[PDB]
């Protein structure tokens, strides 16, 4: 009604002239980002220091998800819109804390196994009426900003091959929607499109890797990128990886956007390019021309990459003093752990520290390479990676604030040992090939030794012209979430213990929290509304580490909750290790190996992890392993995500598999 039209009047509004004119006072929140350099800073300060003791829950909206919510929701006159497991999105009356409409693409539920790290969805985009979602399924899909119903879609994966999903939100600029996709732990090539965002027609398309060098490249940004590239081991057909899975951001002055890019696929550079090889335009940020996508310039933060340290994570565009004379740069904190300071009207370096201790390199020399550590390329033994896979820092937004000039960096360290498996073959499923069952081609085995790190969750305030962490707040489990920074001297976060917090930005010090219930990974976002300034956060633990782990006892639906000063809302609202299995002890090798080739990327380690989103299969029931063929062929659990393992698993493979579990659980038990 009176929200339909509301809606559809506040999203009519959202165009480039909207998002910039949103500056001076910030009293809406129009991208995922805030703004186009997406600095996820609120000039808003109604909720400062002095009185953020006393926000309380103004209202909360149950988004039905169990999986993981990764998004910060968008809010234009009070209407918010953002998305939950599966690509279904929620559009919110804030004045009510009542759904206006919700759409659901209906995902096969089958197909869970087809992306690495969860069922998430990063937003949606608004742009002149219309709402823009990136589905699992690669439909990018524009809906009708008041009734939820589809004006247009795009199948955006038609003529390219492999195991792509979409989890990123899409980017509208200067009237082009945006997105990429996610894949390379799979085997694609990576590749962004932009669409009209009016009608759908596709309009540009930029691979950041290159195909067959035997056919005619694309562009010539392709047929430089082939000559960093060894075709002996013809990368082309695994695809090369290079996927721009979330971060996009744009320059309207410079005409310029830029995209973070992937990992290798697979993930083993000495198997991806035999001879060596930069490997562009991998683990790079990319800079092109929003109008024909034509390649402008880019900086590759870890040539040769070997232990899938993407770029894609989310950078901030700010204007910042260096060497005292003013620069316009991007800052970025990837997965490789080192804080990049880049110029971004030329992709000059200007800077790079670590943030947290790395392994596979010493640091960045004078012309802003990375000098290498030996051990770390030495793929045919065992080797800790420091960061590793989860990332120094994954997609879990950062923020920044121009008036301390501090950027609020979730760091972490989830332990992970790696070798390279030099008998992969793409495709080939077989024991022992990680997740190969379902489809992953990294062409490496974990943890064949234990690593010997230790795991750490902190939220550092690093200074990005000094090059150095302000402060430091540790938490007790890596995968926090996303941070919030406003112009009330606050940063707010989520924890994976089960907490929004908010710190004084200057100095760290905790001056306000609430319980959530559960772990919180997407970053909050803050709006106001007939005069009051409100904070959202849409809770629903999950992602990649959030599949198998959690530091919460309880679980619970993915949940919007909004604070305010003086909210009055009421809030909503482990196990027995495996026991009893009968089993061949003799079968836990095999076991084992089948094990990480078919379930452990969802289920874990039996036992060694409590569970995530995902059960730990060894704190279920006896009943399920006992009963282990039910569950893993045509299973109750399909709708649910649990793949079929019809023509994967056969004869006594499911004995096999029992006698790991069981086994595993019984080595442990006090
Ligand atoms: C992620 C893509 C999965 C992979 C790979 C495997 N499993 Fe799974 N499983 C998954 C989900 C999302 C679920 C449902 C969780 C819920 O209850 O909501 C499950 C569930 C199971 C179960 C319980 C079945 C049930 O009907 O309740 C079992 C016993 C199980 N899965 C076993 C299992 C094994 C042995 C796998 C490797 C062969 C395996 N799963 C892979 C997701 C995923
Ligand atoms: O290589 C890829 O295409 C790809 C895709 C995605 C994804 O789309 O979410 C992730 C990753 N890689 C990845 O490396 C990663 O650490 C990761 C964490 C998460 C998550 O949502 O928690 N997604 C992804
Ligand atoms: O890269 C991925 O898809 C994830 C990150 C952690 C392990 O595998
Ligand atoms: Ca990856």
């Amino acid at each position: 009604t009176g929200p339909a039209a509301q809606a559809a009047a506040a999203v009519q509004r959202v165009d480039g002239d909207f998002i910039r004119a949103n500056a001076a006072r910030t009293p809406d929140w129009p991208t995922i980002g805030v703004d186009y350099a997406e600095t996820r800073y609120s000039r808003l300060d109604q909720i400062n220091a002095a009185n953020v003791k006393d926000l309380g829950l103004a209202w909360s909206y149950n988004l039905e998800s169990t999986r993981g919510v990764e998004a910060t929701p968008v809010v234009v006159d009070g209407i918010m819109y953002v998305s939950a497991s599966w690509s279904v999105v929620h559009a919110i009356d804030t004045r009510t804390g009542n759904r206006i409409w919700t759409y659901d693409p209906q995902i096969d539920r089958s197909t869970g196994f087809k992306g690495c790290c969860d069922v998430v969805n990063r937003g949606v985009a608004l742009w002149k009426g219309k709402v823009y979602v990136g589905a699992w399924d690669g439909r990018l899909i524009a809906l009708d900003a008041a009734t939820g119903k589809e004006v247009w879609h795009q199948n955006t994966f038609e003529g390219q091959k492999g195991s792509l999903t979409i989890t990123g939100a899409p980017r509208v600029f200067k009237g082009k929607v945006i997105i990429g996709n996610g894949g390379a732990e799979y085997g694609v090539r990576g590749y962004i499109t932009a669409y009209d965002a009016e009608t759908g027609e596709r309009k540009w398309r930029w691979f950041s890797v290159p195909g067959d060098p035997s056919k005619p490249f694309e562009d010539e940004s392709m047929k430089r990128a082939a000559r960093t590239w060894d075709p002996s081991g013809k990368w082309w057909e695994a695809g090369g990886g290079g996927t721009m899975w979330d971060s996009m951001t744009f320059d309207a002055e410079l005409n310029t956007m830029y995209v973070g890019t992937g990992n290798g696929s697979p993930w083993s550079h000495k198997v991806r390019s035999p001879k060596g090889g930069d490997n562009l335009y991998l683990a790079s940020i990319v800079a092109l021309d929003p109008d024909t996508g034509k390649y402008k310039w880019h900086y590759q933060e870890t040539p040769g990459d070997n232990w899938d340290y993407t770029s894609t994570q989310p950078m901030i565009l700010a204007d910042i003093k260096i060497a005292g004379k003013p620069r316009k740069v991007i800052l970025h904190a990837p997965k490789n752990g080192f804080f990049f300071v880049l110029d971004r009207t030329n992709g000059k370096f200007i800077s790079a520290k670590n943030f947290v201790p790395v392994n596979w390199a010493s640091g960045y020399d004078k012309h802003g390479k990375p000098i290498g550590i030996a051990a770390a390329r030495d793929g045919s033994k065992p080797q800790d990676a420091v960061p590793g896979p989860y990332g120094a820092h994954n997609w879990h937004p950062m923020s920044f604030n121009p008036q301390t000039g501090l950027v609020y960096l979730p760091a972490q360290n989830v332990p992970v040992n790696l070798m390279d498996d030099k008998k992969w073959e793409f495709n080939q499923a077989g024991p022992g090939k990680p997740q190969s069952g379902t489809g992953w081609n990294t062409a490496k085995f974990f943890n064949a030794e234990p690593p010997k790190s230790k795991p750490f969750g902190r939220l550092l305030a690093w200074d990005p012209v000094a090059q150095k962490a302000a402060w430091s707040v540790e938490h007790v489990s890596p995968w926090n979430g996303g941070t919030l920074t406003t112009a009330g001297n606050v940063v707010f976060q989520g924890t994976a213990d089960g907490r929004l917090v908010a710190y004084h930005a200057a100095t760290g010090e905790k001056l306000w929290e609430a319980p959530t219930g559960t772990g919180v990974v997407a970053a909050p976002s803050t709006y106001m509304v007939d005069g009051r300034q409100y904070v959202s956060v849409a809770v629903g633990w999950g992602g990649v580490y959030g599949l198998a782990a959690r530091a919460t006892e309880r679980q619970g639906p993915g949940t919007v909750y909004t604070f305010v000063v003086g909210g009055k809302a009421r809030m909503p609202e482990t196990g027995q290790l495996l026991q009893g299995v009968k089993y061949d002890p003799a079968k836990v090798e095999a076991g084992t190996m089948l094990y990480v080739a078919n379930c452990v990327f969802c289920h874990g380690v039996p036992g060694v992890d409590r569970g995530g989103n995902i059960p730990n299969l060894g704190y279920m029931d006896a009943s399920y392993i006992e009963n282990l063929p039910n569950f893993v062929f045509k299973g109750p659990a399909m709708v649910r995500g649990m793949p079929d393992f019809t023509g994967k698993l056969s004869g006594d493979d499911v004995e096999s598999l029992k006698a790991f579990i069981q086994g595993t659980a019984d080595a442990i038990r006090p």
